[PDB]
């Protein structure tokens, strides 16, 4: 019960349309299954800061699926979740390591609302949830509740240097002063640096950083909470330089 079946119908009410390639395979069902291996998402913090962390997990995993544009019905932010893999799967995304070897012929290209993507991911999730995921990584794509499980896991857990996305939106992240000289301060926008910062954050405006903030501004608008501070990271150095 944390969210309703009818709240997360509006919230994404065009995901079914006949231009979308994922049709029929995000559920309500399926998503509640999955959230039950992390019991702590969703129920951490005062009533605000619950409703804070579920919209921002369902802004960002918008954002990496969406089939928006500006002239759309009911406007771009109404399209998240329109899409569940990759669209140039010409890469295998392989970082060799001892740890977590890549499984011969298979590519771990990104799958699933947070478009999880490299053998690393692959493989320490596949642990943590007792699931073969380094040698069958196509179950992220074609199952709908391990789609979820793999997002959510994703969410939950650190990587050093960064924290996790968890940690930062319920405010249990405490920057460094490394941290707060690279204008990393607490708030969503550290939050899509952890995601994909190396590509998107610290250069200037960007669109894809725009679409991000959003859809999390309609999704507070609809629980009826504030958005708090320090939304962007056009300001932002990336982890990991
Ligand atoms: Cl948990």
């Amino acid at each position: 019960s944390i969210i309703s079946r009818s709240t997360f119908e509006e919230m994404l009410k065009h995901r079914n349309d006949a231009a979308c390639p994922a049709k029929g395979f995000y559920t309500y069902d399926a998503f509640i299954s999955a959230a039950k291996a992390f019991p702590a998402f969703g129920t951490t913090g005062d009533v605000d800061t619950c409703k804070r962390e579920i919209a921002a997990f369902f802004g960002q995993t918008s954002h990496a699926t969406t089939g928006g544009w500006p002239t759309a019905p009911d406007g771009p932010y109404a399209w998240g979740y329109c899409y569940k893999e990759e669209l140039n799967q010409a890469s295998s995304y392989c970082s060799p390591s001892p740890a977590y070897p890549c499984a011969p012929g298979k590519k771990y290209y990104g799958r699933g609302p947070i478009q999880l993507s490299w053998n690393y991911n692959y493989g320490q999730c596949g642990q943590a949830l007792g699931l073969d995921l380094l040698n069958n990584p196509d179950l992220v794509a074609t199952d709908r509740v391990i789609s979820f499980k793999a997002a959510i896991w994703f969410w939950m857990t650190p990587q050093f240097p960064k924290p996790s996305c968890h940690d930062v939106i319920t405010g249990q992240w405490s920057p460094t002063g490394h941290d707060i000289s690279a204008g990393r301060a607490p708030g969503y926008g550290v939050i899509t640096n952890i995601i994909n910062g190396g590509l998107e954050c610290g250069r200037g405006w960007d669109a894809r950083v725009e679409d991000r903030i959003g859809f999390y501004k309609r999704y507070c608008d609809m629980f009826a909470v504030g958005y708090g501070s320090n939304l962007d990271c056009y300001n932002q150095t990336p982890f990991g330089l």
